[PDB]
């Protein structure tokens, strides 16, 4: 495996984040004002599609983990949870929206979190990314959903958790795909078993859409399903750790 | 397994912890003071020891994301790395101490040093644990060794990160210890093949000891090593994903 043929799976890595980027900055401005709007029932069903973007290219959120807090914390992240006024970003407006059924006082949160991820779009901007961080970060974020999301404490207002999982998974799997060319030069079985791996958790997530085509609230998850999918999830950071192994990048 | 027998654990598990802010306390001070003091020998020697109880407490390393940044961050999570205004805590005084030789300027970084940590135990003392973040949490840890510390990533100027490891190993498993008597009540296979997969791991690392018992530096571990211990401790990182579902921790 030659370093050279990592660049531009990287480079087309940035791409797909720079595009979702922009489009968090799109979602999250029809999101912030339309909360500034008063308008709780319009914010409260774009919560989880303006936060698709962001979930899709938090495997690379190593790399800006002061932003990630401040757009992104929960409230058992704060000493004081909820009533926390330094506790900002998307799940301060979840609670004020889902929990509250209001918008009182999100103004000033609103614009901190349009300011953060306009930050965040212009510290990526100039950001290089290093093919470890790319692979390695995607399998810590697999672990995370499995192991300290798998409760839905994401979203404990909204219960929108299955949408971030398909955003997550879906982050971790454009990374699957554009470094399997490298890959299945070697290690094309391994290489066919992570996207059967992907497949299997996919399919997982499909039983639990509804009717209209949404998904279910994240309550309607049993014990048993969690910690089978879980465990699924747990396979799918295995194999990105090996396979940043197998691109060489423990060099 | 009944919520309820899960307070006691947790509460040995913080005194645990609190143990160690104590010791990191002491020895931070050590270390700090012979930085200001411009003793570059003493405090290079100083460097893992300090760190120890540190990467011990990492499993609930979200529950002070703030402060592990400001502590523990590495150059490559800032933008222009090294020189990086931002860039403080144990790994910008390591950059003085190993890369250049000096302590020159690291004075004011060693302040801020000890202001974090003792801000860190203040922080500890008043927070309680939720044994899902605790067991969660050593699953992320040992998913972050497997997948982004394994290529030397955290020590890039002393290449002490073997010491850090047993130290993040020894912290996984005191968890492991702790909910073993509730574990083996009705899964005794499950509980013995984490013990076997810790030990795997452990053993692992002692053939990494040096004549006189300490550790090689990280560059002696070949690619093919860092390949095999990040699978083995991927196992590790299984392990504590499904004995947070076996502890009932996923409602």
């Amino acid at each position: 495996v030659a370093p050279l043929d990592l660049v531009q799976p990287i480079s087309d890595y940035k791409i797909y984040v720079s595009e979702n980027l922009q489009t968090l900055v799109r979602d999250t401005r029809e999101f912030t004002n339309a909360v500034k709007a008063g308008d709780v029932a319009k914010a409260k069903k774009l919560f989880a599609s303006t936060r698709m973007s962001y979930e899709r290219i938090e495997p690379i959120a190593e790399l800006f983990s002061d932003l990630d807090a401040s757009i992104d914390s929960r409230a058992d992240d704060h000493e004081k949870a909820e009533k926390d006024p330094a506790f900002f970003g998307f799940h301060r407006i979840e609670y004020g929206l889902f929990a509250q059924n209001s918008a009182k006082g999100l103004a000033p949160v609103a614009d901190k979190l349009m300011a953060d991820v306009l930050e965040l779009q212009k510290r990526i901007r100039g950001l290089t990314f290093p093919p470890e961080k790319v692979v390695g970060g995607a399998a810590v974020l697999m672990e995370e959903v499995a192991a300290t999301k798998i409760s839905g404490e994401e979203d404990r207002y909204s219960h929108t958790d299955l949408w971030d999982f398909q955003a997550n998974f879906e982050g971790a799997k454009k990374i699957v795909d554009l470094f399997r060319p490298l890959v299945v030069k070697d290690n094309r079985a391994f290489a066919d078993k992570v996207d059967a791996n992907f497949d299997t958790v996919f399919k997982t997530l499909a039983k639990y859409r509804t009717a209209d085509g949404g998904f279910e609230l994240y309550g309607k998850l049993s014990e048993r399903d969690r910690k089978v999918l879980a465990g699924r999830v747990n396979t799918l950071a295995e194999d990105l750790s090996k396979m940043r192994g197998l691109l060489g990048l423990d060099l």
